[PDB]
């Protein structure tokens, strides 16, 4: 009910003006991106006028509509080719409400984490990899027992904690490539969450974990070779590799079958009680 209109108010009309408003917002975003792609037309005019619309581009990554999010992500990835150091103040104001939403609030949203991923496809302002610790803290606080007791009795694809956990696992894919000490914790937590929901087939959060695993995919082969006595890890990895979102983890396994052969052949006579496994 503010200055977007002249005579067509929005407190008595729904879906007749909201779609037109969304199309108007994405059209203005496309026009600003096309104008910003032109040199000396919006770049060197008035000094900081591209900063004034990059603040708009960071302010529009909090709308709940995914279409506006995808459009402004296309605008950012088309407009940040002409990057500069001079943006240093709006980064402490653009991605700041989302990172403050990420804190000890315990009520995260799905398009908020979607916009967090779309902003997380950059490499600046989160050089400290401590976002993963808060993400695992929120993941452990979303896979509790009391919230999973609300999951009892219904399905597992229309529930809000399932979508939140899927988004949390999904934004582990775009983390900075440091020494991922959150590999073992994340893998054990997803396997314990699958065992606690007692599902032994395809699960909702195996596709974001496959997108996490095929990205690094060098230490996960050694983590797999260090744990082959676990039946559930073998079933989990054999279901992950067949997914089309793990096209490079598949060829990482095809050149290591003989190591698996020598492992199982040399480890049969040590036990001789779990040979069928």
């Amino acid at each position: 009910e503010d200055e977007s209109l002249s005579t067509n108010i929005q407190k008595t009309t729904e879906y007749s003006t909201s779609e037109q408003l969304v199309q108007l917002r994405i059209a203005c975003i496309k026009l600003l991106a096309i104008a910003l792609k032109n040199e000396e037309f919006a770049t060197a005019q008035q000094g900081n006028i591209r900063i004034r619309i990059l603040a708009v581009f960071f302010k529009t990554m909090l709308k709940t509509s995914p279409e506006i999010i995808n459009t402004t992500y296309e605008a950012l990835k088309g407009s940040l080719a002409e990057n500069s150091k001079l943006p240093k103040e709006l980064l402490q104001n653009g991605l700041k409400p989302l990172l403050m939403n990420l804190s000890d609030h315990q009520k995260l949203t799905v398009p908020g984490l979607d916009a967090l991923s779309k902003l997380l496809e950059l490499l600046i302002a989160y050089f400290k990899v401590e976002i993963g610790r808060k993400l695992l803290d929120h993941l452990t606080a979303w896979c509790r027992v009391e919230v999973l007791d609300t999951l009892f009795g219904q399905d597992l694809a229309e529930q809000m904690p399932t979508k939140i956990i899927v988004s949390i696992i999904n934004i582990f894919h775009l983390l900075p490539p440091q020494a991922d000490m959150f590999l073992n914790d994340l893998l054990l937590k997803v396997m314990l969450l699958e065992r606690k929901l007692r599902l032994q087939l395809d699960s909702p959060f195996r596709t974001p974990l496959a997108r996490y695993l095929n990205r690094f995919h060098n230490p996960v082969t050694e983590y797999f070779k260090k744990n082959m006595t676990l039946r559930q890890l073998v079933l989990f990895m054999c279901n992950i590799v067949q997914r089309p979102e793990a096209k490079e983890l598949a060829e990482d396994f095809e050149k290591e079958l003989d190591n698996f052969y020598d492992f199982y052949i040399s480890n049969i006579p040590k036990n001789q009680v779990r040979v069928v496994s």
